[PDB]
């Protein structure tokens, strides 16, 4: 149709069409200041206006990525400030556009954003709400240049309401807090499982990305029939291919048909889809991917006739490899919404494998005859996992269960970093706190979703400088035995304890006076020291120090002269710490 932005400013609003181009342009000229960007998203509005008043008004002849490329080579301070992207604006657009993706830095050395004060914020927020939403905006935008903008915008209205009902609260950092923090992790947590799918989309390819695909399209979908299934997997992965190679613009015209698609054919998919279907062309997309399972048939069959059974099996396994093996997924996947992902293709696999060294022998029905015998075990491990540690969870709170973790990832890879381990043991721990409140039926698919970008954090910070081979062999192993693989170290006996740094067992005082959520940090580090000095601890002699320790700083810190015990009563603990260690 005439003028392309004529249609995408009518369509989605002055409000957030100054918001995307915002965005959309820190993303790219990463490095100029706020006032540079808002002088752009004013002066590319007026210009929009200029279109949807009359189509065939100047440019408005012109596309998107033309335009969006014109404005960007405008910037005079291009080549000093980006140099090489500069050169950029000589080609032709098409290769112009790619050329701006090769350089859209994906990590810039920008300092960290730090949080001001509640009293300043929301002072900030109410003398000029608006630059102190969208000069947030463009902080975010920034740093994460493959952030999905809608999806970045999306998170923005959330930091608002935030602010709305916290600066108008009797205690407002009581209020405020809390709810920021859960809303940075919630968007820390977006912003990784983006780069795991893109990651994997390219270690382990497209068949892989489909087999996961198919899966949990079909766990949320179960009443949808395979060939449906399968259209949408296709498109599915047409998107995020796309969507990973950076190009904006793409990606939401590909999300967005995808969900007209999926709203067009809405009652051969899923009964859910209702209220999604019913939202603005912005929040369709996100709103669909984040829909609940629909409800199963309950008039389903078994997986033992079609895929145990008749004779035909081979027969048609061998008419086409893949689609069988697919719709061994879709069939598995819809009666389990419980399984986690990794588990359904981890069964697949071995059913696969099977089928493989099987209608290759003697009597084929005799050899893939007993294969939902070898799943259970494989059922029955994550789900013993997920029981015997939700147990503990109850038993001690988050923070003594983080304690016990770290204990224990401490003896399995004691060659690992102390922040680090503690760092990892408190993700860890944390998603303990937001899963086990679930009920079994999905426990495995939450620890599942967060779980994996805990281990991809864990898998990045230790590629950038390993320290052992285990680690690394699980970090390379194959995306679906990488969970196993940790749950399979066991403790090191290679490892030699540090030497007993007298120094790392002192306290102070600070401690009495530090922030809780910042008064275990310090012990958590002092514990991980603790099993690295001596590690062959058993977990009675560890605890019976855990324990003369946690009432020192208490019986003491509340006592007249703050200081004496600590260097006084500190020396008594850690001389008889270590002759109750040997
Ligand atoms: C995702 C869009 C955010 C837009 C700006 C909202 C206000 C953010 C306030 C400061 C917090 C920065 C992150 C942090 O909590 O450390
Ligand atoms: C240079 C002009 C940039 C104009 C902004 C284009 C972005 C349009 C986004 C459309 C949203 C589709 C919704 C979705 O798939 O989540
Ligand atoms: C405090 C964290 C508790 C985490 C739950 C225990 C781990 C269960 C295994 C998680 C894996 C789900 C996917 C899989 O089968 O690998
Ligand atoms: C920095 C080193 C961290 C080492 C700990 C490995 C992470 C294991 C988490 C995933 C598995 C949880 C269940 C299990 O321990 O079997
Ligand atoms: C060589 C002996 C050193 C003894 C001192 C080690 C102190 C370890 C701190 C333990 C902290 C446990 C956490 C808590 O008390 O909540
Ligand atoms: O800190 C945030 O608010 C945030 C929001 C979206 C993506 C990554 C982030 O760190
Ligand atoms: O990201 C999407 O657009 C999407 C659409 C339909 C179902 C699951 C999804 O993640």
């Amino acid at each position: 149709h005439k003028s392309e932005v004529a249609h995408r400013f009518k369509d989605l609003g002055e409000e957030n069409f100054k918001a995307l181009v915002l965005i959309a342009f820190a993303q790219y000229l990463q490095q100029c200041p706020f006032e540079d960007h808002v002088k752009l998203v004013n002066e590319v509005t007026e210009f929009a206006k200029t279109c949807v008043a009359d189509e065939s008004a100047e440019n408005c002849d012109k596309s998107l990525h033309t335009l969006f490329g014109d404005k960007l080579c405008t910037v005079a301070t291009l080549r000093e400030t980006y140099g090489e992207m500069a050169d950029c604006c000589a080609k032709q657009e098409p290769e112009r556009n790619e050329c701006f993706l090769q350089h859209k830095d994906d990590n810039p050395n920008l300092p960290r954003l730090v949080r001001p004060e509640v009293d300043v914020m929301c002072t900030a927020f109410h003398d000029n709400e608006e630059t102190f939403l969208k000069k947030y905006l463009y902080e975010i935008a920034r740093r994460h240049p493959y952030f999905y903008a809608p999806e970045l915008l999306f998170f923005a209205k959330r930091y608002k309401a935030a602010f709305t009902e916290c600066c108008q609260a009797a205690d407002k950092a009581a209020c405020l807090l809390p709810k920021l923090d859960e809303l940075r992790d919630e968007g820390k947590a977006s912003s990784a499982k983006q780069r795991l799918k893109c990651a994997s989309l390219q270690k382990f390819g497209e068949r892989a990305f489909k087999a996961w695909a198919v899966a949990r399209l079909s766990q949320r979908f179960p009443k949808a029939e395979f060939a449906e299934v399968s259209k949408l997997v296709t498109d599915l992965t047409k998107v995020h291919t796309e969507c990973c190679h950076g190009d904006l613009l793409e990606c939401a015209d590909d999300r967005a048909d995808l969900a007209k698609y999926i709203c067009e054919n809405q009652d051969s998919i899923s009964s859910k889809l209702k209220e999604c279907c019913e939202k603005p062309l912005l929040e369709k997309s996100h709103c669909i991917a984040e829909v609940e399972n629909d409800e199963m048939p309950a008039d389903l069959p078994s997986l033992a006739a079609d895929f145990v059974e008749s004779k035909d099996v081979c027969k048609n396994y061998a008419e086409a490899k893949d689609v069988f093996l697919g719709m061994f997924l879709y069939e598995y996947a819809r009666r389990h919404p419980d399984y986690s992902v990794v588990l359904l293709l981890r069964l697949a696999k071995t059913y696969e494998t099977t089928l493989e060294k099987c209608c290759a022998a003697a009597d084929p029905h005799e050899c893939y005859a007993k294969v939902f015998d070898e799943f259970k075990p494989l059922v029955e491990e994550p789900q013993n996992l997920i029981k015997q540690n939700c147990e503990l969870f109850e038993q001690l709170g988050e923070y003594k269960f983080q304690n016990a973790l770290l204990v224990r990832y401490t003896k399995k890879v004691p060659q690992v970093s102390t922040p680090t381990l503690v760092e990892v043991s408190r993700n860890l721990g944390k998603v303990g706190s937001k899963c086990c409140k679930h009920p079994e039926a999905k426990r495995m698919p939450c620890a599942e979703d967060y779980l994996s970008v805990v281990l991809n954090q864990l898998c990045v910070l230790h590629e950038k400088t390993p320290v052992s081979d285990r680690v690394t062999k699980c970090c390379t192993e194959s995306l679906v035995n990488r969970r196993p693989c940790f749950s399979a170290l066991e403790v090191d006996e290679t490892y030699v304890p540090k030497e007993f740094n007298a120094e790392t067992f002192t306290f102070h005082a600070d401690i009495c006076t530090l922030s809780e959520k910042e008064r275990q940090i310090k012990k958590q580090t002092a514990l991980v020291e603790l099993v690295k000095h001596k590690p062959k601890a058993t977990k009675e002699q560890l605890k019976a120090v855990m324990d003369d320790f946690a009432a020192f700083v208490e019986k003491c810190c509340k006592a007249d002269d703050k200081e004496t015990c600590f260097a006084e009563e500190g020396k008594k603990l850690v001389a008889a710490s270590q002759a109750a260690l040997g």
